[PDB]
């Protein structure tokens, strides 16, 4: 159950592009947001989001399960963090 | 909310060790669970223990979030799974 927070001042993101190695291009979208990691203070996160998926609005979002996956040593990774909203 | 599994086969860790660079010790329990990742089974996750810690004995369980830290390169990652009985 994390707790992360989108701020009004985070409602958008940016785009950094390029192209591959066997010559394919791609497109990165990033937007920044707040995560609740039971400090004083959340932490500033930087999150990758998905092909084809537009910036989260402000509010307070949970993590989707599918952020989740098995790393090639055997343990737990994050893949890429995937939100929901909460409540 | 990941629910983690302990099976009762899985109530025992094995101990993996060696010595570091500037020549110190070290030793790492590892502990094998489930984690339902919303597939049809639930996947095989190897979790390192921390110094001090006792295997989990089996059982559900909840991932704790001091499991996660910001990474360097601004995201989120698991740091270790830390894990907190369900319910």
């Amino acid at each position: 159950m994390i707790k992360v927070e989108i701020k009004p001042s985070q409602a958008q993101f940016t785009t950094r592009s390029g192209v591959s190695r066997q010559g394919k291009p791609y497109s990165l979208n990033e937007q920044l947001c707040y995560v609740d990691l039971g400090n004083e203070f959340p932490v500033l996160v930087k999150i990758t989001l998905d092909e084809g998926q537009p910036a989260y609005a402000p509010g307070l979002y949970t993590v989707h399960l599918s952020s989740f996956k098995v790393g090639q040593f055997g343990s737990l990774m994050i893949d890429r963090l995937r939100l929901v909203p909460a409540k």
